[PDB]
């Protein structure tokens, strides 16, 4: 942990300057922008100062944007393997040699200094023996730039680091220009520097042009991720503390609710929805550490003040005190649910779906510990004071949770809330949670009364029925959260089919007389535990889906947009609990349970029908599939098909790449964006053939006179603005 990491928490300005010379032609560029190293983002706006550039812009991106090594996003594991910010305020020197294949050479000398809050790098270039008819001076490069991995090694003799890497440039004809970069990074400070081990940095790039700027300009968007060494498997000290603290608050919440589970419900549901909304909006401004101790402290008093309601007689001293308690029952659960969702998804960045299932399963052990209330606490005091004694250990979690939860801070986000509810996808997923919570809240007042009028069973015996539905939720929550995380494209099929079964289960719960199904006890047990399987399969992946929908729209990553999303998850769980039971008592008056379960499910039937056709009709994401590689004897012919989805193939180019086993990936063939020019590898020139079907959205590569040298895994490459590759298929010649 070096000193310079503390100065990088936040958006810091950037300024860039370059004075270069190619073959006696002088040029100079300058610009400004902003970079944030908390989540690895960099925006660089270059403006050419001499008015014209003899070299293409992507040849100089690796000196300008790749010269800003200090905005790397290092994880918690490799804070110690970080050389760039190790002595950052002093600055450092990048000395680069940039070798172009069968072209000239670049020598780069760059100084990085930290003056005030502005980081200024000054770059001197020298270019030699560029060919006039070549790719560089001929300007045959497309206006695109692609991803790369950069490998870092250390050096003790100069106390700095060394690196070697190779970028690829797309050519208008179709080929690839290869550039090999050797950099030496030396620190000019006399303080301690960090010498790391071997690792790499994934660079993702985006090129853009301003609509209003006329003079020759270029806009760089850069994402940097650092990786390279295997995680040890042991969880960090932050991950263990959040998991043990969030599990205990859901255990005690169901523990006290397992004993005490007209205008009051109207007062409750509006101020439960209001407290879940605004207190989730200002999660940035209040502080998530003080949220998780504010909810359980107020909810700790709810367990205490319920006992003292017995002392007062009925009237203004009883009813008005039921007005206050709940308010504190609602707002503190609304606070505890939104706080526990925000603090847990930050702790597990790529495990959001799995840890919700693990958290909600341990809350399903809470109602298993129900009749332990009747063990000794009910037999000792009865109903007067069992609550204050249990409330101590709830309130004794205060010194533990204040010490064991980490402290986070974040700048408030300038996005309005809103805009988020105006999305087409957030609106339809709000309808599903409204529909799913409506069907859950109907059975709480009304299932026991149907059994009483038909099967004539006591409500204590109906208490076993409710544990039948909770037994299926507890086992469905981890497994359906386990499969939600590993396959992100199938969470949209997993959730819509979850609501569709719930419509079908509830259709047959109280059977319509047209259906001619006889109702009995063993059928009621079987049909309800299936409904637990369907409800748990639809309630778990709706939180990572909204988090996925926010980041694709353009919202930032961190504590800001996580707070606004988790506020809605408590909010749309509350609107189901308002129109569920209250209209449930309305619709129970009309006909009865033989239709009140059928009409409850048609609203869930239209809920899965509306969003299910929204995902089906207009899903679009860039995916590429290869198929057809097999065992071919030498001298034969083969055909390989790359199929594309998400983008039109007519206006973009397609390339092919090979991977021999144990060898570096190499380019095979390319076609221009106009469908007129093409290029091939020089070793296989004239023996392969590239082709496409534009209206079919397919590209084909045909192989004539195969040799054992061509045994490789083949991939299919496209540049939309971000680089995409296909899965790749293996071709063996033997």
């Amino acid at each position: 942990v070096s000193k310079g990491e503390e100065l990088f928490t936040g958006v810091v300005p950037i300024l860039v300057e370059l004075d270069g010379d190619v073959n006696g032609h002088k040029f100079s560029v300058s610009g400004e922008g902003e970079g944030d190293a908390t989540y690895g983002k960099l925006t660089l706006k270059l403006i050419c100062t001499t008015g014209k550039l003899p070299v293409p812009w992507p040849t100089l991106v690796t000196t300008l944007g790749y010269g800003l090594q200090c905005f790397a996003r290092y994880p918690d594991h490799m804070k110690q393997h970080d050389f760039f910010k190790s002595a950052m305020p002093e600055g450092y020197v990048q000395e680069r040699t940039i070798f172009f294949k069968d072209d000239g050479n670049y020598k780069t000398r760059a100084e990085v200094k930290f003056e005030g809050d502005t980081l200024v790098n000054r770059i001197e270039l020298k270019g030699i023996d560029f060919k006039e008819d070549g790719n560089i001076l001929g300007h045959k490069l497309e206006y695109n730039y692609n991803s790369h991995n950069v490998y870092i090694t250390a050096d003790k003799q100069k106390n700095g680091i060394k690196a070697n890497f190779k970028i690829r440039h797309n050519i208008e004809d179709g080929g690839v220009q290869l550039a090999d970069h050797y950099q030496q990074n030396t620190p000019i400070g006399d303080g301690p520097v960090l010498l790391p081990d071997n690792h790499y940095l994934s660079y993702q790039s985006k090129l853009s042009k301003d609509p209003n700027e006329k003079r020759d300009h270029m806009v760089l968007l850069e994402f940097v991720t650092a990786a390279g060494i295997t995680t040890p498997g042991w969880l960090s000290r932050e991950q263990v503390f959040v998991l043990i603290s969030a599990a205990s608050v859901n255990l005690g919440s169901m523990m006290c609710y397992s004993i005490l589970g007209g205008m009051i419900f109207g007062c409750f549901a509006l101020f439960e929805l209001l407290a879940s909304l605004v207190f989730g909006n200002y999660l940035v401004h209040i502080g998530a550490k003080f949220m998780f101790v504010a909810g359980m402290f107020v909810s700790g008093g709810v367990t205490i003040l319920f006992g003292v309601l017995d002392r007062v007689p009925d009237g203004p001293v009883f009813i008005a005190m039921c007005f206050l308690v709940r308010v504190m029952d609602a707002v503190s659960f609304a606070a505890a649910m939104t706080a526990s969702s925000s603090i847990l998804a930050k702790a597990f960045p790529n495990n959001v779906a799995t840890v919700l299932g693990s958290l909600e399963t341990f809350s399903g052990l809470g109602l298993i510990l129900g009749p332990p209330v009747g063990g000794f606490l009910y037999q000792s005091f009865g109903y007067e004071v069992p609550f204050i004694v249990l409330g101590c250990v709830v309130l004794l979690m205060v010194p533990l949770n204040m010490y064991i939860l980490p402290n986070y801070e974040s700048d408030p986000g300038e996005h309005s809330f809103w805009k988020l509810i105006a999305l087409p996808k957030v609106g339809l997923i709000a309808f599903v949670i409204n529909s799913l919570s409506s069907c859950f809240g109907f059975l709480d007042p009304t299932l026991s009364l149907f059994v009483l009028e038909k099967f004539n069973l006591p409500a204590g015996y109906v208490g076993l029925v409710f544990l039948g539905m909770a037994l299926s939720y507890a086992i469905s929550s981890p497994l359906f959260g386990l499969l939600s995380d590993k396959r992100p494209p199938l969470r949209k099929w997993l959730l819509v089919f979850g609501n569709l079964i719930t419509a079908g289960c509830y259709m047959l719960l109280g059977p319509v007389p047209i259906l001619h199904i006889k109702s009995q006890l063993w059928l009621l047990v079987l049909i309800l535990v299936v409904s637990g399987l369907s409800a748990g399969m639809s309630i778990i992946p709706t939180f990572p889906e909204i988090l996925s929908c926010a980041h694709e729209n353009g919202f930032e990553e961190g504590l800001s947009t996580l707070g606004l999303v988790s506020g809605l998850f408590s909010a749309m769980w509350s609107i189901g609990a308002f129109m569920g039971p209250t209209l449930g008592g309305f619709l129970y008056e009309k006909i009865g349970f033989e239709w009140a379960a059928a009409i409850q499910g048609l609203w869930a039937l239209i809920s899965g029908l509306a969003m299910g056709l929204f995902y089906l009709l207009e899903y679009s994401q860039v995916q590429l599939v290869e198929s057809g590689g097999a065992l071919v004897q030498p001298g034969g012919s083969l055909r390989l098909s790359c199929a594309a989805s998400g983008f039109p193939v007519n206006r973009y180019s397609m390339r092919w790449y090979r991977q021999a086993p144990g060898k570096e990936r190499e380019w095979v063939a390319g076609m221009s964006s106009a469908g007129d020019r093409s290029s091939y590898e020089d070793s296989v020139k004239g023996r392969f053939t590239i082709s496409r079907d534009d209206a079919r959205n397919t590209v084909y590569l045909q192989m004539n006179s195969l040799k054992p040298e061509d045994t490789a895994v083949y991939y299919c490459n496209v540049n939309v603005g971000f680089e995409y590759w296909g899965q790749g298929t293996q071709v063996t010649v033997s």
